[PDB]
């Protein structure tokens, strides 16, 4: 059957802004949007829920509390004040990354207080298992819904940038839509070229 | 016409429905294929991903995989097609379980010599591989798994599909695999397997 993509495709990613390799991945999702017409929809994950390291909750729970307070659309620009500052600018002192992101997103300053409190988990916990894959479990991470279709990956190293991130999105498309698909990877693996 | 190197090994059903696609892949896009036979056990017999078929004994297992190796040194790669084409048949397609059997009727199918039949217990052919750090046949590099692809000046394990697409879909899930491996930083994408592997 000739699969086709609906009118508008949708990226749904859930995001820790302590994961590096999510970091890349959601830039290049960030990329694909300026070439190709998507709606993207960040959701809140949590490395220490994946991985039951005490320092990893504060960053989402300040998270999914702006999210609740101010609605989704902050999620986007308070991960990329956070992860900037994680992981291009290598700062570990996640107490000053909340309260600078926190003012780089224009978010009340109180939100910080969130990282120590447990009264965010449930809202956490419950926002980390929507990204579930077909049969109920946790995928690692990176990972990115397309079009409903929960994807382990794609692993990449680097942001690929321009008309070859909308590339790869077209390849993520279709792989999405053939429901008979379920893994590829790189390899380096070459036969004898005498030319 | 782009030439793409497919690496299989006779027992494992997910070589076989990808070296079916790849097939139909070569009807709707200007690639052709050369088939080469490789198994994760010339490297490593203890890893855990090997095909279901080398639980049940690795002596009957290196039957296929040994005769393959033969046909291919001693008349190039392009009578496995043929070769490999009789041999998946009956073992995937219609779940034929006697190999010494399937290996006399294949080599038949494929008019290749009777005789190779009795590489089946020689483990000179495996063992050249395995000397040499080869995992198949004119292979250099990873094993991430069988199937692999080389083409276009990339590789890839895979695509992993539980069913053989045809068509033009056959030709979009090409050019979505190519894509991918063409991204000299891209390393895997994943979909939990809720299906097994469905032969026509
Ligand atoms: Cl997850």
């Amino acid at each position: 059957m000739l699969e086709k993509a609906p009118q508008k495709s949708v990226a749904d990613f859930w995001f820790d802004p302590l994961c590096p390799w999510s970091w890349i991945t959601s830039r290049w999702i960030l990329e694909v949007a300026k070439v190709r017409d998507i709606e993207v929809n960040f959701h809140v994950m949590s490395l220490a829920i994946l991985n039951e390291m005490a320092r990893a909750w504060g960053p989402v729970r300040v998270a999914i509390a702006a999210e609740q307070a101010h609605g989704a659309k902050v999620l986007d620009p308070l991960y990329t004040a956070m992860g900037n500052r994680i992981h291009n600018q290598g700062n570990h002192e996640l107490d000053e990354v909340i309260t600078q992101s926190l003012a780089d997103a224009g978010l009340p300053a109180e939100l910080a207080k969130a990282a120590t409190s447990d009264a965010y988990d449930n809202a956490l916990r419950k926002s980390h298992h929507a990204g579930m894959d077909a049969v109920g479990e946790d995928v690692g991470t990176p990972t990115i819904h397309v079009n409903g279709v929960a994807f382990f990956g794609p692993v990449l190293s680097k942001i690929p940038r321009g008309e070859e991130a909308g590339k790869l999105w077209d390849a993520s498309v279709t792989f999405a839509s053939y429901p008979h698909f379920f893994e590829l990877k790189r390899t380096r693996t070459e036969p004898p070229q005498f030319d």
